[PDB]
């Protein structure tokens, strides 16, 4: 999922 993928997590911070 989005958490453990780079790109995802930095525009995700808050969410990870």
């Amino acid at each position: 999922g989005c958490c453990s993928l780079p790109p995802c997590a930095l525009s995700n911070p808050d969410y990870c």
